[PDB]
C-alpha cells in the first residue's frame, strides 16, 4: 500500500499517537503530555493535553513537542502528494484571559528544521471562542502549506514549538485534529 491517504492524528484511539519530546529534554515549558477526555463531546472524545507553565520574565519560554508520522522513530515519510498540515489548539478562555503576555507557536517538519508556519502574540482574544463542557476556550485553527520541494521522502518528525512571550499562563493547552492532508492549504 503506497497511498496519499489523509494522516489524521485526532487522538481518537485514546493514545498520544507518538507525541512527546522532540529531542532529549526539549519539553521544557511543557511539564506533561497526556491524552485527555477533558473536551470529550459528540464526535470527538480525546485530545492531547499539554500542561504548560510559562515564566513572565522569559521572552521566549520555549518547548518542543514532536511526533513521528508513521510512529517509526527516525523513519522516513513520503510527503509526495501531501500539500498541507492542519491542526487545532484549545486554551481555556477565562484563565488565559487573566494571564500576562502571550504565546507563540511554530509548526515544523524536522528534516532540516523546515518551518511550515508560525504565529506570535496569541492571547485569549485570538481566533474564536467556543464553549465545550461548560467552559469557553480560545480556539486556534490553521492549515499551512507543505512547499513543493518538501513533497518527497523526509525524516518523519512533525514538531510543534510553543513559547511563552513574557507569559505567566499556567494551565493546559490542548492539541487536536492534526492532519497531514492531500488538500491544499
Ligand atoms: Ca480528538
Amino acid at each position: 500500500e503506497s497511498s496519499v491517504n489523509p494522516v489524521v492524528l485526532d487522538f481518537e484511539d485514546g493514545t498520544v499517537m507518538s507525541f512527546g519530546e522532540a529531542w532529549g529534554d526539549s519539553l521544557k515549558c511543557i511539564k506533561k503530555v497526556s491524552v485527555s477526555q477533558d473536551l470529550q463531546r459528540p464526535g470527538n472524545k480525546y485530545a492531547l493535553r499539554l500542561d504548560v507553565e510559562f515564566n513572565p520574565n522569559n521572552g521566549w519560554d520555549q518547548g518542543d513537542l514532536g511526533t513521528w508520522i508513521g510512529g517509526v522513530v527516525e523513519g522516513q515519510f513520503d510527503f509526495t502528494g501531501y500539500k498541507s498540515v492542519e491542526f487545532e489548539m484549545f486554551i481555556p478562555y477565562d484563565e488565559f484571559s487573566k494571564s500576562q503576555g502571550g504565546f507563540a507557536y511554530k509548526v515544523v517538519i524536522n528534516d532540516g528544521w523546515k518551518e511550515l508556519g508560525s504565529e506570535f502574540n496569541i492571547t485569549a482574544n485570538a481566533g474564536k471562542k467556543v464553549k465545550i463542557n461548560g467552559k469557553d476556550y480560545t480556539v486556534i485553527h490553521k492549515a499551512f502549506a507543505i512547499p513543493e520541494d518538501f513533497r518527497t521522502k523526509k525524516r518523519a518528525q512533525l514538531v510543534f514549538q510553543f513559547a511563552g512571550q513574557n507569559s505567566n499562563y499556567k494551565g493546559p493547552i490542548y492539541l487536536d485534529n492534526v492532519r497531514i492532508r492531500p488538500e491544499d492549504a
